[PDB]
């Protein structure tokens, strides 16, 4: 029994009209989401993401969806990021590193698709799984 989910990272940067208060030129958001008509709150637990130094509380949390992050900024980075799971076996959570660019000069519209594969899946975590649309092979 091999059970296959597919999970969506991506990122949106805009070039703001004016700076904020502090030189921050941009306006961005990272996101994890299923793809089109999958919730994968169904089987995931939080996401979190760490953020750079500079920002407070570098350490988000999202326990329900929309599993996203707001913020300005003037510099991309790169950006650990951990999906646990509603799995009381291992594994229970995935980790990306996700580079998080920005376009000086307009907007970025990024997405990325990752496939995670569950090998013998639990009686309950097996629909979480395929209530989320994950696959059998």
């Amino acid at each position: 029994c091999t059970v296959q989910v597919r999970l969506e990272l991506g990122h949106r940067a805009q070039l703001r009209k004016k700076p904020t208060t502090e030189g921050f030129t941009h306006d961005w958001m990272v996101f994890v989401r299923g793809p089109e008509q999958c919730d994968i709150q169904h089987f995931v637990e939080k996401v979190v993401f760490w953020l750079h130094d500079s920002f407070p509380k570098p350490r988000r949390v999202c326990k329900e969806p929309p599993y996203k992050v707001e913020e300005s900024g003037y510099a991309g980075f790169i950006m650990p990021i951990e999906v646990h799971f509603k799995n009381k076996e291992e594994p229970r959570k995935v980790c990306f590193t996700y580079d998080l660019f920005l376009n000086l000069e307009g907007k970025v519209n990024h997405l990325r698709c990752e496939k995670l594969t569950f090998n013998n899946p639990t009686t309950e975590f097996r629909y979480k799984l395929l209530r989320a649309g994950g696959v059998m092979v």
